[PDB]
DNA sequence: CATTTTTATACTTTTTTTACACCC
DNA sequence: GGGTGTAAAAAAAGTATAAAAATG
């Protein structure tokens, strides 16, 4: 039916204008003013498309794109005040699908929106032990009943699974789960790795899928 | 592992530019000088991506896109010297996946190519392995195998093995490698190297007493083979 | 209230130290 | 005998888990 579009934008005027324009084209519109709320709404609302303004202060748009790409393949169209090539390349390599420099023609945006939308196999499941993981749907089934992970736990699991077979350093896991401002706190990582092992391993005391690489970091297997 | 990009372009300057851009980050280039030739090769050569210049004189590029879209869903990125948005909208509605207007940089072009290609051509190619005897080493994944089984190395052992692997055949002095494994403060502690090379030897060699890959250069340092 | 962060303590791995055999 | 290879300790660094305090 109607396409669900999530708009992460801090400027009120642009939010209203875009809401008018996109609702006029027959799309259900959701907005977020911050990146964290935008990620939250991305998880809960499951939009078919995300418009993201890089001019958001509270965090980093690239960080948003990466965090989102840890589990979601939803098309992301970025709008920006800058038109510097380095920013385009960075955003696109982070996982963005398109880039527009402000100001732009609304018709062009509608066009690229249609292009992004019309590009749409079931979700890849990761199976190990008796656990079934669906990253795209953010659901995990141990055995046959759903097991609940907290936001940090799920992000950690997503990072580990996306790098299946490869060991990740504590710096990497911390940077990708908590962020750049908390890379000295390896104990966070120990604790939450503990949570994951507790919830998912058949024997939390002796892991067979969430392996400790002593002195380095951690690694998911199978 | 190569991406087959077909460029539809007649002007030699832009074609040169596109060739340097495409060969820039490891791709293969098919060329077509007319729209008809473009369709023909689009079918016969099965490109992973088509870069199409709308500046082509032989006909309408948008109708090229419409004709192509009747039997192919290959990504097409459209180039243009104009920037009138109606042309953009027409091209995108026609079936194009992206639209670049002058002036386009080589970097942004390459980036957008990567974007258009990572939808289908993304299959996660296995990490490159370093092999000798029945030992397998994945530097990226930080995992070592010996036979079917997995061999665990401690961090220092791994740093050492990595440095040795990077310098296969070359003779390393104890000083310059102590400066690379431990650091610039244990440069005289040449006893650590002995016991730890002993660890690499008994962990990896078939006969740890008679090393085939971890050879010692008495007086100067060590040297790794294979 | 669920969740994250701080706090405290038992535990395991790795590094360094220190020891005794080697060998042309 | 200077330079080199196994083995075992003592020392240092790193890890697991619980549980209370803080966050919003």
């Amino acid at each position: 039916a109607m396409a669900n579009v999530l708009i992460v934008e801090d400027e009120q005027a642009i939010r209203r204008f875009l809401r008018t324009a996109l609702e006029g084209d027959g799309m259900r519109v959701f907005e977020a003013e911050t990146l964290q709320r935008g990620l939250l709404e991305a998880a809960t609302r499951k939009p078919d498309l995300i418009i993201l303004d890089l001019g958001l202060p509270d965090g980093d748009g690239i960080e948003f794109i990466r965090d989102l790409r840890q589990w979601s393949a939803v098309p992301v169209i970025v709008l920006s005040a800058r038109s510097e090539e380095s920013d385009k390349i960075a955003a696109l390599d982070a996982g963005a699908d398109d880039y527009l420099s402000k100001p732009f023609g609304i018709g062009e945006l509608q066009a690229r929106l249609r292009v992004a939308l019309r590009r749409h196999a079931p979700d890849p499941l990761v199976k190990f032990s008796d656990v079934t993981v669906d990253l795209a749907a953010r659901v995990i089934h141990r055995g046959e009943e759903e097991v609940h992970l907290t936001p940090i736990e799920f992000r950690l699991l997503a990072v580990l699974l996306n790098n299946a077979g490869k060991v990740l350093t504590q710096r990497q896991l911390l940077n990708q789960v908590w962020g750049p401002n908390a890379v000295e706190h390896s104990h966070y990582l120990r604790i939450y790795m503990g949570h994951l092992r507790q919830k998912l391993e058949q024997d939390p005391a002796r892991p067979r899928h969430f392996i400790t690489e002593t002195g380095i970091g951690y690694r998911f297997m199978l």
